[PDB]
């Protein structure tokens, strides 16, 4: 299923920075308002709850720059080629937001609940309004849509 | 996917009451030790998260009794033919909990968290650690499944 990934509080969404079809490795994932194909994503499920988010354009999936398991709060999200087990996440759809295997969620950098366009997504383990997102139909951003199959 | 539906405290599973292939409309879902056919359930997908609890070997699925769209507290479990919106429900791998469309959740009667073999299951607003469930493979009752396809 391929989906928007948009930040609860603001109504933006995510993005790799510059809009690409392809994005070069490690290239920062921002929010932004625009709706395109550029920003579409997939989830591929590799062990139950836990799968890559993968750009659909590129094919490039989610990771925190450097690839830790473990990444410390503030690490940049970026997206890269390799798929290994420091780039799986689960999208939690009743909570509303997207932990990384380590156990920290995805957050607009600073966590502003309204981020200007081009704010930079991070690593970091608090949970609270402005880290929430929802998973929605490219053709209809207030449709909410399941992520998993 | 087929799935056991599994109470987390007590690691019983929820079964129709006489463990028939093919139950009785109204028959009530209990919780037992047993692992067999006729306790493995499917998710059908209707609406995002939610869809229909069914069990496989009869494919009736999972209903408060009477069908209402707001069961109160204590209403019972039970599996019936017929399908409406009445007998939607979500199955939340993160919190680890079976939602009715009306909000309320299922439990154990009495709210034991090591309750006896056929001990009914029934609707309750309240969360808390006995109302628990969690979706494992038939063939590894320790192993969660991803339900949502
Ligand atoms: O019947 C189910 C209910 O049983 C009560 O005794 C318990 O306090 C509730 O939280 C709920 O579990
Ligand atoms: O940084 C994201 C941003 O990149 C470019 O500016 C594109 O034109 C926008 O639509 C958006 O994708
Ligand atoms: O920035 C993400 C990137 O970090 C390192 O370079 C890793 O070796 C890559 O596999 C990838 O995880
Ligand atoms: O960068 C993300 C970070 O921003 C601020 O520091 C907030 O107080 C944190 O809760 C978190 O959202
Ligand atoms: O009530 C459920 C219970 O019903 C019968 O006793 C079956 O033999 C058990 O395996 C179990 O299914
Ligand atoms: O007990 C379940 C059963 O309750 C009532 O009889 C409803 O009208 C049926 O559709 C079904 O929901």
């Amino acid at each position: 299923t391929t989906f928007l990934i948009k930040h609860k509080a603001s109504g933006k969404f995510l993005h790799p920075y510059g809009g690409s079809s392809n994005p070069a490795n490690n290239t920062k994932l921002v929010l932004h308002s625009d709706i395109h194909e550029r920003m579409y994503f997939q989830f591929d499920v590799v062990d139950e709850r836990w799968g890559y988010i993968k750009h659909v354009a590129s094919g490039k999936i989610v990771h925190p720059y450097g690839g830790q398991a473990n990444p410390p709060n503030e690490t940049n999200m970026v997206l890269h080629q390799d798929r290994h087990d420091r780039a799986l996440f689960a999208m939690d759809f009743f909570n509303d937001n997207i932990m990384h295997k380590g156990g920290k969620y995805i957050h607009p950098k600073g966590g502003s609940p309204n981020p200007p366009n081009n704010t930079e997504t991070v690593i970091h383990g608090d949970k609270h309004a402005a880290m929430e997102f929802i998973f929605v139909s490219p053709k209809n951003k207030d449709k909410r849509v399941l992520v998993y199959a």
